[PDB]
């Protein structure tokens, strides 16, 4: 089971307990997110980028997952665009990604978020340690998407990201500073995972099984993370230019991607 | 770890007993003197042992000795045959009191009516292996169980969860209790998780060198069948080796991340 794997025990009690409760009530959240995904591939807007205090620089968690989704959208026949901050744009350049310009919800068939800050109750943006984020927000377009009724999907691994507002109670209860940190921004479908990137791959993995083709094949976790790390995107925990994400080294992320590919291939045969 | 390792039964268990893997691990590490490991799960109608369990028993067996303890295995004859190549100590006329720890990796447990059932409610007709866990509990001897369906030794500890989630549950849920219980998708993974956890507790990767493919093909050739297809395929629980290899590699990396 993909939804389970992407939530593997990291050492982060919060996310795990959120997953347990969230899943007890929405057992098939990953599949539901996948149906919405598959049904609206015409023109997908993908948003990522999470500034990290005190520098306010974007981290390694989120961009890779976005890239993986983008790649899958095109393989399935749709078009995609990415909405992020400057550094993240530079980091993804080697991959020739279409960058969204003066985007309006109406223009897209689906808008997905991978590790993007979501407004808290007090209208402010917070990191997992309760440090206010100072930088132009990206969640604004989701509020408009929701008001227009345009399909929305959120991926997060902490409680403070876009789409997390759907399970705000779970965050307040299981995560530190949850009351002040939890985002209120809702999403039509939500994917919770231990590492946002993983949640992203899980979507692709499930889509792959739904379609009968492994859309994850070719993905080189190592290369992608080294590339964006080189380009200046920092690790969210060590807050340094280490080739890792969420304080975890590549062997673990690489292992999850490989198992995902394996599970997908098995299910397809 | 406790996660990487029916899904609804696990889901509830981890919510009720959040530290079941850690607690199992603690017990494991504090009673390595002489460990009795029991496996072997008959598959009706043939009543021949499957590929799920023995590989797990073997990995635990290896870890006990690497930690300075001694291990013995209690199983059915074909499983003995299958494990022979690994130079495993077999148990002879074993007594509860003789061990500091008794562990079960996918072994059938009596149901409420004293009989043994497969997850499909077919009756398992072959000599029990669970009696020693009943006496072990009455004697106060540390006991750990690993299972993946609800009819295995140790599953008695969460009987309420099995009767509710599993089909035929009321009839097949095992009554046999164990002090600590490890629930997992595939029992082998449950056993590996135990070793992976012990590894982290000990600052040493006890799974290093574990060759999943090697083990499964070996016991498969030896005669042990895939539980789901009931055939001589080199798989366990109807899942091909590459998924199991991936699970093991993931566990090894998690351990490394923690150790270093
Ligand atoms: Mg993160
Ligand atoms: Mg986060
Ligand atoms: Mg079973
Ligand atoms: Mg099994």
């Amino acid at each position: 089971m993909i939804a389970h794997l992407i939530n593997t025990d990291i050492g982060n009690r919060g996310v795990l307990k959120v997953y347990l409760d969230y899943r007890r009530k929405n057992f098939n959240f990953l599949h539901n997110s996948t149906k919405m995904f598959l049904d609206n591939l015409e023109r997908v807007l993908i948003v990522t980028g999470f500034p990290i205090p005190p520098m306010m620089v974007a981290e390694t968690d989120g961009p890779p997952g976005a890239l993986a989704i983008y790649r899958a959208v095109e393989m399935l026949g749709g078009k995609a665009e990415i909405l992020t901050y400057s550094e993240v744009e530079k980091a993804l350049e080697p991959f020739g990604v279409s960058l969204a310009r003066t985007p309006e919800p109406e223009d897209y068939s689906l808008i997905i978020s991978v590790e993007t800050p979501g407004r808290a109750a007090d209208g402010r943006y917070y990191s997992m340690s309760a440090l206010e984020i100072k930088r132009d927000p990206l969640d604004g377009i989701f509020l408009k998407a929701r008001a227009l009724g345009i399909p929305t999907i959120g991926v997060g691994d902490g409680g403070n990201e876009i789409g997390m507002g759907k399970i705000r109670e779970l965050v307040v209860g299981h995560v530190p500073h949850g009351e002040k940190i939890a985002s209120v921004v809702e999403t039509d479908e939500l994917i919770v995972s231990a590492v946002s990137n993983w949640g992203a791959y899980g979507l692709v993995a499930q889509a792959s099984i739904e379609v009968g083709r492994n859309l994850l094949e070719g993905w080189d976790e190592r290369r992608v993370i080294e590339a964006i790390s080189s380009a200046g995107l920092i690790d969210g925990v060590s807050k340094t230019l280490a080739p890792s994400v969420d304080g975890i080294r590549l062997m673990v992320h690489e292992g999850i991607v490989e198992l995902l590919k394996a599970v997908v291939d098995e299910a397809i045969l």
